[PDB]
């Protein structure tokens, strides 16, 4: 499970002329890619006593650890991922893929503190 | 949200030909057909007088009625449905995607005996 890699696949489907195909996939390769990215958090607090038992407690794990800096929109991508799941919704579908772009700035900052 | 709608739009993912953004697409499109299918199931449950808390509480319920016929294969479905946030590792990917065509068959079948 890399995370480098789940960033580039990403990118990857972000970077084509959007349709209601490469939008799903997108939307499908957010969800992976956020769960290698909790868990790395998760890793990495635990590494140093600390313990992150949940995706939300890891983020504010690091928030307070250092690691990554004071971003409430973590919180907000949290969210998003939940909904995945009820994208037969289009609209939903839009409205998440809305923030992709966003999220994956987040997820290039985490790889490049991670060292 | 029309579960009849969600059926078609993975069999249109499942007719256009193969590639990776097509497969993570036919995969988000089976996350979220699924999760209709068993709150239709649910709802087709509790109109019948019963109850169904989970998805495989609702699909043991749902042979017992007699809507749907003996098959072992939905619970394979579920347990497959479970996976879609370990995709981050491709084998598991194509290892769903080949399962998607059978699953496409059995929405097919739910939404003709819903009838």
């Amino acid at each position: 499970a890399s995370l480098a890699r789940a960033v580039e696949r990403l990118k990857a489907a972000l970077e084509r002329p959007k349709d209601e195909f490469i939008r799903d996939s997108a939307i499908q390769r957010f969800e992976f890619t956020f769960e290698l990215a909790w868990k790395t958090l998760k890793t990495f607090l635990e590494l140093q006593g600390l313990e992150a038992r949940s995706p939300r407690a890891a983020i504010r794990g690091a928030f307070q650890v250092g690691l990554l800096p004071e971003d409430p929109f973590w919180l907000e991508m949290l969210e998003l991922r939940n909904l995945t799941n009820h994208t037969y919704d289009e609209a939903l579908a839009e409205r998440i893929y809305a923030e992709l772009p966003k999220a994956l700035e987040r997820f290039q900052e985490l790889l490049r503190r991670l060292e």
